[PDB]
RNA sequence: GGUAAGAGCACCCGACUGCUCUUCC
RNA sequence: GGUAAGAGCACCCGACUGCUCUUCC
């Protein structure tokens, strides 16, 4: 699996994450997150480009969007979703 | 009638607010506007984009492009989301 | 598809603080970072780019874009200007 | 100097604007606003003021370019705008 | 989660007041 | 006698933003 789903553990795992599936030869790997981890995915993927990667790495695909789920008192509601891929250059 | 920036900053109100000044701007005769966010307001950035959408214009906006970045201030993401009617 | 930012915000402490910035930036192997700054500050914006071209950089460092605007507040005058590698 | 520049100096924003409108509404088709050190946000601020609140959609930023004199080291602005 | 009320730090736009310097009638 | 337009410095106030925090629902 080339993605790496954003969640609630400090950033620096999923950058860890992503620079390991990058140094192990995937070529392009894809970080999603929804809502408020929304910005987290931003940040790993900055801090990728900007800490390890200065110039060995490209924007493929950004994609924004949007599903419903169920929260935690049992009522539907929209969550925004976002999609960065990315890959060595 | 005096030109208005077509950007809308992302900040600490409500999405409501932002959604509302999107929507004002485009019924205001304004083709392509930019929806421009930094940190955690990023997710923000996207519901208003996705709000004025899906929502409140469906089937005449399209998003344009969308430019990730970082500012360092320590840094912070930024993100600019293009959207314009079609 | 467009290339992620890297910006360096111009506010009111000595110019060197952002020459050393935007400096730091440019060695670490960004080829293109961007110079922010609103009012009175705009000036000093220019002069950051300046120092950054002539003092340190002679011949390796171009202008790639210049944008001016505006934001409400009244209204206060903005600009950004990208730099790059030759 | 050519007839067509608008020179930023220590004066209130509204001189340099009234300069700029004036020359633009005598049939000048494309004027320059230039200006030097702290006065640079001056030139930025006239041409926001000419293009978006006297003459909105009609007027263009065909041109900006900075740079650098020696008096020091001052930084320099010229910033052409023309007519749509 | 909240058009619930506040707080600290950083960053930054603008203003008042005092002082210094420049340019007049 | 008048005290304007700028450039600095000090202090402070009012917004915007970023990052945390408290209480409340």
């Amino acid at each position: 699996s080339n993605v790496v789903l954003i969640g609630k553990k400090p950033v620096m795992n999923y950058v860890l994450a992503a620079l390991t599936l990058l140094n192990q030869g995937v070529s392009e790997i894809v970080i999603k997150a929804r809502g408020r981890a929304i910005s987290k995915a931003v940040d790993t993927v900055e801090i990728v480009r900007n800490r390890f990667l200065p110039d060995k790495i490209e924007i493929k695909e950004i994609r924004v969007g949007s599903q419903v789920v169920t929260s935690q008192d049992g009522r539907q509601s929209r969550v925004s979703t976002i999609e960065i891929a990315i890959r060595k250059k």
